[PDB]
């Protein structure tokens, strides 16, 4: 309904649109820290606290997508948040292990912890 300027209270900042396999390793490419979202549904309490991490590691690159063949690379099977480090080329997989109970918390954490 809205596309113009003032488009409401409530916005700040949210994950990058990885639609694509090259799109998402490049945002990654193009940064020390990325932390992605891959789920197959925006509806799990993984988005939610995805985008609000989002705000509590500005330095890490926020990342999110939905598409079959991003989430087929890095062979996401259940709403799995990859952190790529660059740096070390690291690729921590969030899977369902841990986004069938993610929580803020948690996600802000395990980057916390590998957010080298």
């Amino acid at each position: 309904e809205v596309e113009k300027s003032s488009d409401g209270p409530g916005a700040a900042q949210e994950p990058t649109w990885l639609t694509d396999v090259p799109a998402a390793m490049e945002f990654i490419a193009a940064t020390e820290v990325a932390v992605i979202g891959f789920f197959q549904d925006l509806e799990i309490p993984a988005v939610p606290i995805l985008h609000s991490m989002v705000q509590k590691f500005p330095g890490v690159s926020f990342g999110i997508s939905t598409d079959s063949e991003v989430l087929t690379h890095y062979n996401i099977t259940g709403n799995t948040i990859c952190l790529f480090r660059l740096v070390d080329n690291e690729q921590l997989n969030l899977e369902d292990e841990d986004i069938e109970s993610i929580d803020a918390t948690k996600l802000s954490r395990f980057i916390e912890i590998n957010s080298l």
